[PDB]
């Protein structure tokens, strides 16, 4: 009835992200690239604004919603927070995988958000 706990939401997110990335043949997006970010705490928020730059990819539309659950502040294609540094862009396939390592990482510390 009430929302799912933080630890449960994370596992459901990791299991879903892995599932769509294991049977994926070619890149989910047309080789779209995203800005690299620093994986620390506000990863969900920093990661969200980076995905907001990817359009035309429904396979990740649901992902943006689940990420928002950990980041209540919405981001428009005009408002940016972590894209202040001039980092290089990377393929989404790598962005999802790099994020996967950090997602299960916080599970070990049980420190969600």
């Amino acid at each position: 009835m009430g929302p799912v706990p933080p630890s449960t939401a994370l596992r459901e997110l990791i299991e879903e992200l892995v599932n769509i990335t294991q049977n994926q043949k070619a890149p989910l997006c047309n080789g779209s690239m995203v800005w690299s970010i620093n994986l620390t705490a506000g990863m969900y928020c920093a990661a969200l604004e980076s995905l907001i730059n990817v359009s035309g990819c429904s396979a990740i539309e649901k992902t943006q919603r689940m990420l928002s659950g950990f980041c209540p502040h919405k981001v428009s294609a005009g408002q940016f927070s972590s894209l202040h540094v001039r980092d290089t862009k990377i393929e989404v396939a790598q962005f999802v995988k790099d994020l996967l390592l950090h997602l299960k990482k916080l599970f070990r510390e049980g420190r969600f958000n």
